[PDB]
């Protein structure tokens, strides 16, 4: 069975000890300096009375203290709710009500909404670390509650061994102490897990990225600067670069895209432009972290009909997508994907929807807790995951059902369409497909490419042209954005 969280670190401080952790600018601090303040803060921290089970909300922007209080925390066995410092304070009103955060912990204590919830300072709580109190620490499990974490606001509560799972080498990855992460998803979000705690519990070195919005050219030079070799992307993160300076991927030695579905084309030109190992990836809130892997071999791989896979299962995860009954699906065969192991979280806020997704599965001679991601999967002739729907991304036509991430695919098949977004309308209902082309093309050449692929009633009736899609900050396509900017 797996550890916690600050046994792993503090069995790594001990072990690699001189070894770099962090660098904020220029500044790099070892795991020994780390270990140091982690356990300094841990004694003031139970000196304000924060015990074990304890919720404690993190509001601290892109810095050294930011992880030394998380590291802090775990210690002393609270549970983290980590909001982005850039986020309107409208939706902190949310998160905190929804986490149940009893305390708050941030370096700006006055941009934040009043409530239940105690605020304290950090700028003050780092002041009074001495070098004095050094505390006693209580031992935690591995099915301990270590942080919680939002979807879209839906509460989910992430164990220690969902994060304390990352500890291990991922065999397609050969991550090592050797390796440097880049640490530019939100803290919110749960992709931050694959960057803070695969190097943090490893050994290995983490970039910290400059606070708030940095632009494209300012994390290029970072990447280049402090040698980043293993890279974590959102879908349009991962857009962005191969479009201005895709030269700058190949630095790292694995590319990790993940969040949502990109156009296969821009893996093609990201893998012709080096010898960098590129990844397509699924994560999943309610499996703590990154949870799967699919190696782009070569450009020969991209193909039609079907998008990019997402691979095979991390170490301790097992990823098996079920039919209309509780047993694995044949090749080509549709079914719903089923997730389990030390990532799945302990539940939701809700009890019944926490029944409602959370299922115990008798499978291969062992009881196991799967949850639902409501994604229909497939599998290709390789047992590789591949994903093609998610759900509430259907509608009714002709009485038959059919799918948008389906047709959004056989449009980016298309060479002249970059990306493609598709929405449900309301008609006393049809779709609305908006393209991205940069060489005027006719809505009649889309419409006739897809009869070649579709049948007649699964082609849409308005195509119109968008600048741009647009974005989550967390990379990927908006079709809520897109929907409310199509009022105009
Ligand atoms: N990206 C993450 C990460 O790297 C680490 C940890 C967490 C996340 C995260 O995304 N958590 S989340 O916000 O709850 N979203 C979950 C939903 O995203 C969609 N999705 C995810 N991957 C892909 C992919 N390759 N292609 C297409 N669609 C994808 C599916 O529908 C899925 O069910």
């Amino acid at each position: 069975q797996l550890k916690a969280v600050p046994d792993i670190f503090d069995e790594i401080s001990q072990r690699f000890p001189d070894r770099v952790a962090l660098i904020f600018d220029q500044r790099k601090i070892t795991y020994r300096e780390l270990a140091e303040q982690c356990s300094a803060l841990a004694a003031v921290l139970q000196n304000n009375c924060l015990i074990k089970g304890d919720i404690v909300a993190i509001k601290i922007e892109r810095s050294p203290e930011l992880y030394i209080f998380m590291l802090a925390l775990m210690k002393i066995g609270a549970v983290m709710v980590p909001v982005n410092s850039n986020s309107p304070e409208r939706y902190i009103g949310e998160v905190l009500s929804a986490a149940g955060a009893r305390y708050l912990i941030s370096d700006d204590v006055t941009s934040v909404p009043g409530g239940a919830w105690h605020v304290l300072s950090s700028r003050t709580l780092i002041q009074n670390c001495t070098q004095q109190r050094s505390g006693n620490y209580p031992v935690l499990s591995a099915d301990d509650p270590a942080l919680i974490l939002m979807t879209s606001p839906k509460s989910v509560l992430i164990a220690h061994r969902g994060i304390a799972r990352l500890g291990l080498p991922v065999p397609a990855l050969g991550n090592s102490e050797r390796d440097c992460y880049l640490q530019i998803a939100d803290i919110s979000f749960a992709a931050s897990a694959n960057e803070i705690w695969m190097a943090l519990l490893t050994g290995a070195c983490l970039t910290i990225a400059p606070p708030g919005l940095p632009d494209l050219m300012a994390l290029a030079r970072q990447i280049e600067s402090d040698n980043v070799t293993m890279l974590f992307l959102s879908g349009g993160l991962f857009r962005l670069f191969v479009e201005v300076s895709v030269e700058t991927l190949h630095i790292p030695d694995c590319v990790v895209v993940s969040g949502d579905f990109v156009n296969p084309r821009l893996f093609s030109v990201a893998v012709q432009a080096g010898k960098a190992k590129i990844f397509n990836g699924l994560g999943c809130t309610e499996n703590s972290a990154i949870s799967s892997l699919y190696h782009i071999q070569s450009a020969a791989a991209l193909s039609s009909e079907s998008p990019v896979p997402v691979g095979t299962p991390l170490p301790l995860v097992e990823m098996v997508v079920f039919n209309e009954r509780l047993q694995p699906c044949t090749c080509g065969e549709y079914g719903e994907l089923f997730i389990a192991g030390a990532g799945v979280a302990l539940g939701y806020s809700d009890p019944q929807l926490t029944a409602e997704r959370f299922i115990t599965i008798p499978y291969q001679g062992t009881d196991m807790l799967f949850y639902r991601t409501d994604d229909r999967a497939t599998y290709d002739q390789d047992r590789n995951i591949v994903l093609v729907g998610r759900g509430n991304h259907i509608c009714k036509i002709r009485g038959f059902r059919i799918n948008i991430a389906g047709i959004e695919h056989l449009l980016r098949l298309h060479h002249a369409v970059e990306d493609v977004l598709i929405v449900v309308e309301e008609t006393p209902p049809r779709l609305h497909a908006c393209y991205v082309t940069q060489d005027g093309l006719s809505v009649a050449d889309l419409k006739n490419h897809l009869a070649m692929h579709a049948p007649a009633w699964m082609i849409p009736e308005k195509f119109s042209r968008l600048a741009v899609l647009p974005m989550t900050a967390n990379g990927k396509k908006d079709r809520l954005r897109l929907k409310n900017s199509l009022l105009e």
